[PDB]
């Protein structure tokens, strides 16, 4: 592939020093953005998905506007639960859902094996190939998962849910089945991820996006390990395939409460919300770890020159050392562009004045 | 296996009243679909049938488009002949062929015992396991096989034909031959469709496509008994493993002229092609058994609009009872997957309106 030209966000996931902090957004291929809504329009979501140059063009529109730091394949984490065997369709306006969830035991054998997953996500490592080659070295690609216990919030609540229920009700009243599932889907993931990596990846995010509704015993009982199994094991295989491991990047949304966890769970990176103190984190993961984030997305509303400020502020607070700038979760579809380039245009800013 | 979530299929097949007429499509999984074409594109015809993962897939497509009320299983109806012993081909744009013909009464030696074609038939069963698991109880799995007669209109004459003036020469001229190659069929049939419930069909389907080659007189000698003794003889294993019977479906295409004897045979449904005015079948069925079908396919080829307008006027004539809506042969591969879509609403909508 291209050599790399800008290569600040791998630096800083590493840990060294550079001239300013490198910047990019969850999202950064999304609604907000009218091209993207004119190039969803051709297919659905999931055909999209399966279309390299669709992805690749989408994956680069934010590119073409902004001066992000990083790309992301376009993709979704619910290709891992279709590729395990699950239907999956995208409800007009109404978001995923698998209209036949995992909801006993005996659904696990509609499963496939998933030393056969990788072979299913094909279209994806394509897609990110293709990306890798048409943006030429200009920046570092992002490939990503979910996590195996935000993958079972999925696969047995059927869609998004505002208590897990169903999902807590199975890692309470189904420890093992549980236990079955994650190791499923960390066996899935695995694969898959290194995959990515050898079709042109260069570091990996990995979404537990559904962190919070667990409280510090469950997620370290149901989670933790396989947050850090995926990782260990995808080191592993990619030391012994010849490959140059890559960083990786864990986000546990709404995870406050298992910072310390995470930072020794074998990740370069650590993502945050918004809703933790730059400071605080910092206490918490210690000071190897590269944190990445926070700031509110809903901040983007606010004025440019109000952006500039809470930017500001938030730089002031990470400091200029271990640091990836992002905002706490992804864009939303109605947000503006022209404050999205605003937040890049400002870490770029006061980064470089925070140095000298 | 998962618990069915959708019934309408099932209970309109026992006759049962229904809130709205189910429906499906005879080559609803099909080279109408080009995901269909791409996924055949991949193996030979008969390597297609003999994996299970590709069976399940092409099952599943038409369901992602259309909420059809059942699924089929993905195979062909010569899996038989083939394991009888007969060599088949799929003769590039030309069909299927049996280079070797049986054409005298010795070449019945060279069949397999019938006793021993289902453990030939292992492949169909895996598919059927994996299919009815993946659907997860979304609707109905039905299984299927040739009549006993159509089945040696092929292994006679090679191939298809205008006339089956081979098949039916046999039927004059050698009628012990005849009844000798039609009780081994049975005796095949019998086993390969209990194996196939045993493994999670649901209903079963015998097509008698060429039925019509025949007058009543030949049809009540040749394929009447055979076409009786297979519903008699699958219920009564099916019973004596500890099995629930499923609803059997017998479809004499062309069979204009069999119909009352073929509501008599012990098929809960009788299958009617598009040239039987569905109010003349249903004095001739009479009133217990269920109708299916009977749209002519090509009506497909019409507008959206009037496709709904010919399904109101088949719902008119066939009553809300006693009914499953279907084509009145399979889909052809010119067909338009959004007018498939479109006979799929109107049946939907228009019984809905047919109740009240």
């Amino acid at each position: 592939f291209p050599e790399l030209k800008n290569d600040t966000f791998l630096r800083a996931a590493w840990g060294e020093e550079t001239d300013y902090t490198p910047v990019w957004c969850m999202r950064q291929a999304g609604r907000y953005l009218p091209e993207f809504r004119e190039t969803r329009a051709a297919q659905d979501f999931f055909s999209t998905c399966r279309s390299p140059e669709a992805c690749c063009e989408l994956t680069l529109q934010p590119l073409r506007r902004f001066p992000l730091d990083a790309a992301i394949i376009f993709s979704n984490i619910l290709v891992v639960p279709q590729a395990l065997g699950m239907e999956v369709t995208m409800v007009p306006g109404k978001g995923p859902s698998f209209p036949e969830p995992l909801r006993e035991e005996q659904d696990l054998e509609r499963l496939r094996d998933p030393e056969v997953v990788a072979s299913e996500l094909g279209y994806v490592f394509q897609a990110i190939t293709l990306t890798r080659q048409r943006l030429a070295g200009r920046v570092p690609l992002i490939g990503f998962a979910g996590a195996p216990w935000t993958l079972m919030t999925y696969m047995v609540e059927g869609g998004g849910s505002s208590t897990m229920a169903q999902a807590k009700r199975w890692l309470y009243q189904r420890p093992q089945a549980s236990h079955q599932l994650l190791r499923i889907l960390t066996d899935a993931l695995v694969p898959y991820l290194v995959g990515q990596v050898v079709a042109g990846a260069q570091a990996l995010q990995l979404f537990e996006s559904h962190a919070g509704h667990l409280g510090p015993q469950l997620f370290n009982k149901f989670a933790l390990p396989y947050i850090r199994d995926v990782a260990k094991q995808v080191k592993a295989r990619l030391r012994e395939a010849g490959l140059a491991p890559v960083p990786m990047i864990i986000f546990a949304k709404d995870g406050h409460f298992a910072l310390e966890e995470l930072a020794q769970a074998g990740y370069e990176v650590v993502g945050l919300d918004w809703t933790v103190a730059p400071k605080k984190a910092r206490e918490c993961v210690g000071k190897t770890v590269t944190l990445q984030g926070n700031l509110d997305p809903c901040a983007l509303y606010a004025s440019e020159e109000e952006i500039g400020q809470l930017v500001k502020q938030m730089l002031d607070d990470f400091g200029p050392h271990r640091y990836i700038a992002n905002l706490g979760h992804g864009l939303y579809p109605d947000m503006d562009p022209e404050h999205v380039g605003a937040f890049v245009d400002a870490v770029h800013k006061h980064s470089r004045l925070l140095r000298q």
